[PDB]
């Protein structure tokens, strides 16, 4: 049987995308720029802060100095930090707390394999810390998803090989990161987005201990 589960955060445990989007929208409006709607935010999704700010600046062809750039970057981030202060256990996606309790009582290790620089904070805010055996620091990995590095660290941090582990993800690069780590991915989304060579559920309600055991058992 599998020994660990490795959790993505955004789109699996909860939604941070929403707050990033408002952060960026609130910034673009504040400095004159139109067109930073949810549609355009699909271009900012897994992208770096600097890379995102370029793309918002390219919309109006706005010129900025290097210090003006880094202050705009900071100002978005400050906003985002303010905005995730209202995160509560009310924001934990469906079926997820229950999956954690069951994994825990079955002595299955639990690890976070998230790109969020705010993982630990977010987990305390949702009252989930007590379930998690390790949090993989995204600052301590050489390269981000789709590289496997983070899933490797999450597994190792609870003392398993990723081959002993299931990864849960909502995005294409995450699936590929789980795949290249040696872990088994179970997706949440559409096969349109994630692939048809892997097991995907339509939402997080379907991620049960029994379903993960079913999938492992091949
Ligand atoms: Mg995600």
């Amino acid at each position: 049987m599998f020994k660990a589960v490795l959790f993505d955060l955004d789109g699996v445990i909860t939604d941070t995308a929403e707050y990033h989007f408002r952060a960026w929208k609130a910034l673009a409006e504040e400095i004159g720029i139109n067109g930073v709607d949810r549609q355009f935010n699909e271009q900012l999704k897994g992208v770096s802060r600097e890379d995102s700010l370029q793309k918002i600046l390219d919309l109006a062809d706005k010129k900025v100095s290097a210090e003006e750039f880094k202050e705009l970057a900071k100002r978005k981030n400050d906003n985002y930090v303010k905005m995730i202060q209202d995160v509560s256990p009310a924001d934990v996606y469906p079926g997820i707390l229950q999956l954690l309790k069951d994994l825990r009582s079955n002595k299955i290790k639990i690890a976070l394999a998230s790109a969020s620089k705010n993982g630990p904070f977010l987990l305390e805010r949702m009252n989930l810390t007590g379930y998690f055996d390790a949090i993989a620091d995204p600052a301590e990995v050489a390269a981000s998803k789709p590289a496997p590095d983070i899933f490797i660290a999450a597994a190792h941090a609870v003392g398993v090989a990723p081959s002993e582990s299931i990864g849960l993800e909502d995005s294409q690069a995450g699936i590929q990161a789980i795949k290249d780590s040696g872990a088994l991915p179970i997706g949440v989304g559409r096969p349109e987005d994630l692939g048809d060579d892997i097991v995907i559920v339509p939402d997080t309600s379907h991620y049960t201990l029994e379903f993960l055991k079913e999938v492992w058992l091949q």
